């Protein structure tokens, strides 16, 4: 799944930490409700069921230190400029312990 984790790994992981993952394959911008059907099928379960999570979600990554929303429905990974990878997969999700 995704770079290299299997379901288990995707699980236990918060759906941001997912959505970078997701995103660094990715490496395009993806719309709020698409990305979230793409993490609903990674997960293997039905967007509505998610219920709370949703609005953790939404709260979680539109105040999260990864992404960056394009336009506006639109979110995208912030890989794609300098930061702390341009583009690879050299860090594989940020948590960035200090430096």
């Amino acid at each position: 799944g995704i770079k290299q984790y299997s379901q288990e790994e995707l699980k236990e992981m918060a759906l941001v930490e997912i959505a970078h993952e997701l995103f660094e394959e990715h490496k395009k911008p993806v719309p709020f409700q698409e990305l979230l059907n793409e993490i609903a099928s990674l997960l293997g379960v039905k967007k509505e069921e998610l219920g709370d999570r949703i609005a953790q979600f939404y709260t979680d990554l539109n105040i999260d230190g990864r992404f960056l929303a394009l336009s506006d429905q639109t979110w995208g990974l912030r890989s794609w400029y300098p930061y702390d990878q341009l583009d690879e997969e050299t860090q594989l999700e940020h948590h960035h312990h200090h430096h």
